[PDB]
């Protein structure tokens, strides 16, 4: 049921998605070590990801989340990295596609650095990088990643440096309290909470 449209870079939508993707980029602890070392990406192609049934799937549950929370659905453009990438924008999100080991438990976890999506785009820990030359910061190989519609509801706040959200809660909120300049993160336990809207295609680039 999933076709992916490409958009023209002369589109607005393409732009705006674009400078989402550049501007969120920030340097990480690991000094590249799971994503590679860049600080920006060439963007080859942007893709609007459609299905009807993944999206009526998607806005149900939204309307749930939004009526349990004074019809404020608190929805969200975020990124996501993935092994998983093809499957998701045909079969959409499900437990398959959750981090089990993750530090707010096993569920799906966004970004809104997209430099944080793009260390999990070859696995955990950035896997052993590209599959073709082994390499985390390949600056050849075409990568995916995932700007999607999150549903968070009512979001429990963890102060920090599948399983079910908080009693009373549609989602946890990882609130970076250590590097100043990282953006949140944020997990859903419910495949039904994300939409995967655009379909990213890149390469990181080195810097000069
Ligand atoms: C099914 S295996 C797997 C594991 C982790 C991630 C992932 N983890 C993140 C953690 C924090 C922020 C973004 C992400 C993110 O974008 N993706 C995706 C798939
Ligand atoms: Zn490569």
């Amino acid at each position: 049921g999933t076709i992916l449209i490409d958009l023209s870079p002369d589109d607005k939508e393409f732009q705006s998605v674009e400078e989402e993707m550049q501007s969120t980029v920030r340097e990480h602890r690991d000094g590249g070590h799971a994503g590679g070392i860049f600080n920006r990406y060439n963007i080859l192609k942007i893709q609007k990801v459609c299905n009807k049934k993944l999206w009526e799937r998607y806005t149900h549950r939204r309307k749930e989340v939004s009526e349990e929370n004074h019809n404020h659905a608190n929805e969200r453009m975020l990124f996501h990295g993935s092994p998983f990438v093809n499957a998701i924008i045909h079969k959409g999100f499900d437990e398959r596609h959750a981090y089990i080991g993750g530090m707010f438990g096993a569920g799906i976890y966004f970004a809104e650095n997209s430099s944080k999506s793009n260390q999990y785009v070859y696995g955990i820990g950035g896997g052993t990088g590209c599959p073709v030359h082994k390499d985390r910061s390949c600056y050849i190989c075409h990568r995916q990643l995932l700007f999607c519609r999150v549903t968070l509801g009512k979001s429990f706040l963890q102060f920090s440096a599948m399983a079910h959200s908080p009693p009373g809660h549609h989602s946890v909120t990882g609130r970076p309290s250590v590097n100043g300049l990282a953006l949140a993160e944020y997990v859903i336990y419910r495949g039904e909470q994300a939409y995967p809207e655009y379909l990213i295609t890149y390469q990181i680039m080195r810097p000069e």
